[PDB]
C-alpha cells in the first residue's frame, strides 16, 4: 500500500477529472498561465491524456485528466504511468457519488502494481491520498487484488500444491481461520478424482480446506480450482496453449481472494473454502484416455480428454461441499482453449443453478461495474457426456458448446437444492490497460462481494 | 451365460425368422387374429425387425425376427435389445443345418453383452433356451468371447501387465496349464526389446508364457501384442489417437482366448502362449528416436518411430517361439493410425510365410464366416526397413504400406520353414450393430479355430 | 587408421587425378593398350568417376580419378567406395601445393568412415600411402573427425551425459590434461540453469570442465552444448523434428574434438573447455513454460519454449568461462527447428562480439576450404527477448530471427570486452556425398584451428 | 510535405535533444522556472521522451527530447505523435555533423505520415522549419519513401497491375523518362514467365519498362517484383501468411522510389526500371505443380512450388535486363514466409554476384545507418534446384536455406561478368515505432543510393 499517502496535508497536487465539453468554461476560471498553458500543451479532454500545470515558480499545481466519461474510474487507473513525481490529492466534490471516488482511488492503486519478484523494478513516483473514511475499503481491495495478481503471476515452479496451501495459510493466520491439509494416502482415498489428475506430478496433490466464522451462521462455502501448472496430462497441449498455464489456479486465487475479503469485512457467515491443488503433468503415472477415474459422490468418469482436469479435481471439491447442505456454494475455475473462451477474455461466465441466485449476481455486477455474462446449464447437452463405461465422461464429443460441457458436468455434482453459482474466468490481462497490467488478474470478485454484502448483513 | 436357460420345457415362446418372400404363405397357415395382426403392426419381414404376436389372452405366443437371409446368423445378435421380457426358443427346423442353428444361438449371447464394471445396467428381460447339444460349444464360445471384450474394455488403469498376467494365470489354473511370468532383471538381460518399449511405464513390463498339453504333440505358439496403453511414446499420439488405445492390448486378449478355446476343446496340441505386457509410455524413462534396441535374436533396430512398438515387443516373442522349431506359430496384434486400416476396421488383416496356411486358413474363414483377408509379404519393400547403423529400423521411410511394413518387420524374426501367420486385428466396434455393442470386440479366432481343429482332430 | 599404408614401398598402384580437357595430351603419352582401354572405357574425366587401368598381365596399372578442378580435394573422398582393392598411393606433383596434396589424403581417409558399433559391416579394400611428411597432421585430423562423427552417431541411450564426461576424461588421459566434472548438488546450486534443463532426464544433469597448457599462455576457453537427447521438453518436438535429436550434442563433439586438435598439435595456449551435459527430456520433474531459471551470472530468464534449451545451459558456461577474463571464447552450439537453418545444413553460421575476430575466421575458413557465414548480433532484435516477469526471455515472440536470436541471448552473458564467437552447426550429413556419410560430421573446425595456430604460434 | 515550414521566422518554439549525463548541466544555464518544472515533470532524458518547458506566460518556450544518443536520429521520429500544437525548429549547433541534422529532419517527417486514403485522420498540429540548404535533400526523401509506403499500404484491389503501371508513368512525366507497357500476346510470347505467373489472375499481367538519362552514361538497371497480390496460386497460404500480401508488390514500389531518387537527384546514369506486375491467383487458369514454364532466356522452369513465383517473374525481367550488358544491376524482391526471414523483418539480405559491389553497399549501409547484411550465394546448394524434367526447379527439395535458394534460383539468369545486387526486404513495419507507422515501409534505398552516388558522379 506504498502508492498511497495517509496523513492528511493542505500542499498536496490536485487530478482532476476533465472531459472535453467543460474543458472552456473551467478554463475561463482559471489564470492568465493556466489559460495560455492548457491551450498551448494541446491538452483537449482525450481519456487517458493528462495536462500537468506549472504554478508560476514551475512546480506542479494541478494535473488534469481527461476521462471517458466522469462515472467510468478506470482512466484513473493510467496515473502512476503517466504522473510526474509528487504527493496527489483526489477531490471529493468532483465525483457524482462516494462510490465513484473510491472506484478512482481503488484504480489508481491498481494501476500503481508491478510483480517484482524476479526482477527489479523502479517504482512509480507518484502518490495518492487516502482519505481516511475509505482507507480500510481501498486497502482491503487493493491487498486482497494484489494477492490474487501475486499468486497468479508466479511461475508454477515456485507456486506448486505446497505453495499454494502455505498461501492460505498465511491469509488465514491473521484471521484465526482453521486450515486442513488433505494429502497422500488419505488423500487418494477420501478424493480419489483429485489424486487421479495430479499423480503424475513432482509435487504431489492435496486439498485445502479452510473454516472461519460462527457455526451458527448462514454456510457459504468457495470452491476454487488450483491447478498450479496444466501441461494438458497425455493430451498435451499445444505450446501456445500451454504457455500462460501458470495461471490454471487463477480460480483458487480468487476463491481464496473472496475469502480474504469475507474475513477482512468480518460478513456474518460460516465460512469454507476448498482449494483442490495439483499439477496436470505428463510422466510414467499420468492418468490416461479411457481410464474411469472414481470419485468422492461414488459416480464414475469415463476420462475422454485428460486436458479437461479442473471438472474433475472440482467435482471432489463439491461433493464434499454439498455434504453440509450449505446456504450457498461459490466456485471459480479458470478457462483453457481459445474456442471455450465464449465470452472473450474481458468477462467472466456465470453459471447457477437457481435464477434468483443468478439475477442478484448479475444486478450486483451492474452495480459494481464488474462485468459478468450468463450462460445456461442447458439440460439437453448432458446428452454430449454419455459413457458406455461409466456414469459420464468428462469431455464432450464435439468441439461446441465447451463453457456449457463444463458446467454441466460439474451440475452432476451439486443438487438442485443447493443454490450454487459457478464461475469460469480467464484471470489474465493479455494486454497493459489503465489500471491492468499485463499478467494476473481478478475479476468478478465485486460483483460477489456486494451480493454477499447485501444477502448476509 | 444366464441370458440363457438350460432345462428343457413345453412353454417357451417360439422365435421364428422370416424373410419377405416367404411371410404371405406363411400367414395363410395361422388363424385370423395372428393374419390380421401382422398385417396391421406393419411387419414386412425386414432384416432386424420383429412382430411380437400375441395368444387370445394377450400373452405372448410367438416373435417373428426378419432376416437378411436364412443363413445370415447375426440378425439374432439384435434380440436382447428388442425381446419382450420371456422365456424363449428357436426351432431346428427353421435353419438349414446345426451349424446356422449354433450360430444363432451363440449371436443371441452375443448380443446381451453388457460391461457393467464401472456402472449399474440393468440386464436383459429375455432368456434363449440353449440345446444340450450345443450346449458346451455354445458356452465355451461365448465364455472365450466376453472374456476377450472384457479384457479389452477395461480401462488401462485396471489392466496393466500384471492384471494381464494375473488374467491369463486365472485362465491356466482351470486346465491346469504352467504359467511363468520373466520379469525386472531377467527380463531386462533375456527379452530387451519388450523392457525397451516398457520401461518408462509405472508399471514394469513382463513376458507371460503359459504351457499346455502332451509334450509329445504337435507344438502350436500363440503370440499376442499386450501393449496395455499406448501413448505412442516419445512420438507422442493425437488426442484422437489415442482414445482407443487401452485396447493395444486386443492381440493378447485374442491369443488368450485362441488358447483357452484350445484348452476347453481339448486339441490335441502342445500350446504354448506368449505375449509381452508393457506400457508404451512417455517419462523420464522413455526409448527414444534414434535408439537402437538389442533383441533376443541378437540383431540391433534403429528406433525410427516409438509409436511402433508392438512389432518391437512381439520380435522378442516371436525369436522364443521360434527356438523350439515348433508346427505352427500364430501371433495377433492390434492396427494403431487410421492410415493402417488398409482393409477397414472389421475385416482382420492375415499375412503368411508360407501359402498352404494362408489358403487353408481363408477357407477356414469362408466356412465359418468370420472375415478376414490376405496382405503380401512382399519383400522389395523390406528396403524400407534400412538403417544406416542398426539391422534394421522399426518403421519405414513413408506413410505408405503400413501394414505389410510391420508384418515385414516381424519376418526378419521367423525363419521360412517355420509355417507362421500373423494377423492385424482392430479389435473393437465402433457402432452399435446387432451381437457388436460398442467397444471391444472378438474377430478372426472362429475362423483360426476351425483351421485348427481341421489341422490337428 | 587402417585407411592407411605406413611403409614406403616401390609397387603401390598410383591415383592420379585428372580433368577433360587434359586427358587428351595425357593419353598421347601412355602406350597403345592404355589408349584403347580409356576410349573404349568411356571415361571423359567427370567429375568422381574413375578409369582402373590395366597392366599387361591384367593386374591394376593405374587409377585416373575425375576432379571438379585439381584443388578440390572432396573428389578423393570418394574412392573406397569405387576403387578395386589393393595399396594405392597419389603423387606430390599431380597437386599445385602440399596442402591441397595433404587435403586429398585426409579426404581419402574421411570417405573410409564406417559407424560399425551397432551393426558389422565389411571394410573397404583399398589402402592408401600416408607419406611421413603428412601423417602426423592428417592422423591427427582423421582420428579427431572420426571421434566427433563417433560421438554424434551413438545412439543417445548410449551417450548420455555420463558417457559423454567419461569420453572426454579418455581424451583428457592422452595428454595428461585435469577433468573437473561438476553433478548433482553442487550443480543445482551453482549452475541452477544447466540443472532446471536437465533435471526430468533418468540421466542427471552435469558440467564438464577440462583444463591443459601452461597456465601463463593465453587463455582460449572453448565451450560445447551437450544436450545428449532433444525431445524438446514440454514444448514437444514434432516425431521429424525429434528423429535426429541425439545429435544436439553435435557442438560439445565439436569443442571436445577442437580441445583435442589444441593438445596434439601442442599450441601454446592455456586450454579450458565447457561442456554442459544433459537431456531434456518430457516428465514429472520437467521445466516448464513460465517458469524463471536462475542463472550463475545472477539474471532471471523466463522460459518461454522449453525446446530452446540450448542457449539456457549455454549461459551457465559462458557465465563461468567470463570470470577468467580470457583472451577468447569459442562456443559451438546445434540448430534445431526447419526454419532456424538460414544457412541451410551446410554452411555453419559465425556470430562474433568483436569485428577482427570474425574477419580473421572468415579469412581462415577461405584458405582451408572449411565454410562459414557470419550472421549479424543485430541489437535492435534484444527487444524480441524482453520479459514482463524476468531478466529476459529464453525464446522470440515471433518465428523469425531464430539464430540471430538464440545469438543475441548467450551475448547477455558475454562481456564485448572478451573477445567471443559463436558457432551455430547442423552437424550432420543428410545425404551420402564422396567423404562425407550420413551421419554425424564435423564442421567448422578446419577453420577455427587455422586461425588459432595463426594467432597463437 | 505539409509538416514543414519553408519561411524563416525568429518565433520558432525550439525542440533541444538532451541525454541524461548532459541535463544536470544544461539545467545549470537556465533559469528558476525552467530548474523547477523541469525537475517538478520527472523528466530525465529517457528516450523518447519529451519535456514541454513553459515560459512565464504559460505558452510553450522550448521541448526538450530524450535521445538514446547524439548520432541516432530516429528519436526525432516519434515527435509528430506526442508534440504540442505548433511551429517547431531544429538547432544545426546540436548535432555533431550536418548529416545528424538532415537525418533528424527527415524522421520527423517520416513520423507524420498517416494513410489517409480509406479513413479520415486528424492531421498533426506540430510542424517543423526546414531549412533551405536541406530542403531538396529532405523533400526528395520524404516524398519518395512517402510514394513507396503508400503503394505498398494500398489495397490490393486498388493496386493491380494496371494501377502499378500507373504509378510508374506519373513518375515518369515529371521527368520525362519514357515508359513502355509490355502486355497480352507480346507479353505471352516475349516473357512467359510473367504471363504463366499471372495468367489466373482477373487483372492481366504486364512488364513495365522505363528508360531516362543520357543514352552515352553507364548503365544502371533497377528491377523489382511486382506481385500485387499472392495468394500462393495453388500452393495456397495459410491465412496468416496471406493477410499481408498486398506488401508482394514492395520490391516493384521500392526500385520505382529509388528511380525517382536517381531521377531527382540527376545522376549521371542511363537508368532502366523493369517491373514485372503480375496477381498470383487461384482460378481456373493456375499455373500448376508439376508445369514447366518456358524463359525468355531459353531456360526451362519446372514448377514445384506455385508460391515461390516471384523468383519466376523476375528471371524474365532479369534475362531482358543482362541483354545490354549494363555496368550495374540491382533488384528488389519481398520476402514470404516466416521460415525464410532469416534476418528478421528489420534487416534487409543482400546477395551479390561480385564481391567489390557487396562490400561497397555493405560500407553504404554503415554510413547511412541503413541497414543491410549480405547471406551468399552459395554454390553448392544449387543442387537442391535440381529438376529431372526441365533445367531447374524454382524451389527446394526442403524447407532450410530458403532465401538462398531464390537468390541462387536468379543467379540463373544473371552472368557472373555483369555486377548485380539482389535485395530481399520485409518492407513492413508489424509494430509502431518511432517514425515508423505500422504498414509498408522502405529499407535499403538510403544505403544503395548512397553507393550510386559514391560510384557515379
Ligand atoms: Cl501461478
Ligand atoms: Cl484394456
Ligand atoms: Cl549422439
Ligand atoms: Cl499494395
Ligand atoms: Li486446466
Ligand atoms: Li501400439
Ligand atoms: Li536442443
Ligand atoms: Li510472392
Amino acid at each position: 500500500a506504498d502508492c498511497y499517502l495517509t496523513e492528511k496535508k493542505k500542499n498536496f497536487i490536485p487530478i482532476q477529472p476533465m472531459m472535453p465539453d467543460e474543458l472552456p468554461d473551467w478554463l475561463d476560471t482559471q489564470d492568465a498561465r493556466t489559460q495560455q498553458w492548457v491551450k498551448a500543451s494541446g491538452f483537449v479532454g482525450l481519456a487517458g491524456t493528462i495536462c500537468s500545470i506549472p504554478e508560476s515558480t514551475g512546480a506542479l499545481q494541478r494535473v488534469l485528466l481527461g476521462v471517458s466519461d466522469y462515472e467510468y474510474s478506470w482512466d484513473f487507473g493510467g496515473l502512476s504511468k503517466v504522473l510526474p513525481p509528487g504527493a496527489f490529492q483526489l477531490n471529493r466534490d468532483d465525483f457524482e457519488d462516494d462510490e465513484y471516488y473510491e472506484r478512482a482511488l481503488l484504480a489508481f492503486g491498481l494501476g500503481s502494481y508491478q510483480f517484482n519478484a524476479y526482477r527489479k523494478r523502479s517504482p512509480y513516483l507518484a502518490k495518492l491520498f487516502l482519505p481516511q473514511a475509505h482507507r480500510k475499503r481501498v486497502t482491503d481491495w487493493l491487498t486482497t487484488i494484489y494477492l490474487i495478481r501475486d499468486l497468479i503471476n508466479t511461475p508454477a515452479e515456485d507456486m506448486g500444491p505446497s505453495e499454494l496451501a502455505q498461501a492460505v495459510k498465511h491469509v488465514a493466520k491473521e484471521f484465526e481461520a482453521k486450515v486442513k491439509i488433505i494429502e497422500s494416502k488419505d488423500l487418494e482415498t477420501e478424493f480419489p478424482a483429485i489424486y487421479a489428475v495430479g499423480r503424475a506430478g513432482s509435487r504431489p496433490p492435496l486439498l485445502i480446506d479452510l473454516k472461519w466464522g460462527d457455526i451458527k451462521a448462514p454456510k457459504v462455502t468457495l470452491v476454487g480450482k488450483g491447478v498450479c501448472f496444466d501441461s494438458g496430462g497425455l493430451d498435451i497441449k499445444t505450446p501456445g496453449g500451454m504457455l500462460l498455464m501458470k495461471k490454471d489456479m487463477g480460480g483458487a486465487a480468487h476463491a481464496l481472494g473472496l475469502a480474504r475479503m469475507i474475513m477482512l469485512q468480518q460478513l456474518p457467515v460460516r465460512l469454507r473454502l476448498l482449494i483442490p491443488a495439483v499439477e496436470n503433468a505428463i510422466g510414467s503415472r499420468s492418468y490416461r484416455p479411457g481410464d474411469v477415474v472414481q470419485t468422492r459422490a461414488r459416480k464414475t468418469i469415463e476420462i475422454t480428454n485428460t486436458d479437461a482436469e479442473g471438472r474433475v479435481v472440482l467435482a471432489d471439491a463439491l461433493a464434499e461441499a454439498v455434504k453440509e447442505d450449505p446456504d450457498l456454494i461459490i466456485d471459480f475455475s479458470t478457462l483453457t482453449g481459445a474456442a471455450r473462451i465464449a465470452l472473450g477474455p474481458n468477462l467472466p461466465a456465470l453459471f447457477a443453478n437457481q435464477d434468483s441466485l443468478a439475477q442478484a449476481l448479475i444486478d450486483a455486477s451492474l452495480k459494481t461495474d464488474d462485468p459478468l455474462w450468463r450462460l445456461p446449464l442447458f439440460q439437453p447437452y448432458r446428452n454430449y457426456l454419455k459413457s458406455e463405461v461409466a456414469d459420464l465422461t468428462n469431455s464432450s464429443q464435439n468441439r461446441m458448446a465447451g463453457a456449457i460441457t463444463a458446467a454441466l458436468f460439474l451440475q452432476h455434482f451439486v443438487s438442485d437444492q443447493i443454490p450454487w453459482a459457478h464461475f469460469d474466468i480467464f484471470a489474465w490481462n493479455l494486454e497493459d490497460l489503465p489500471g491492468r497490467p499485463i499478467g494476473g488478474e481478478a475479476m468478478a470478485l465485486r460483483a460477489v462481494f456486494h451480493y454477499l454484502e447485501q444477502q448476509y448483513r
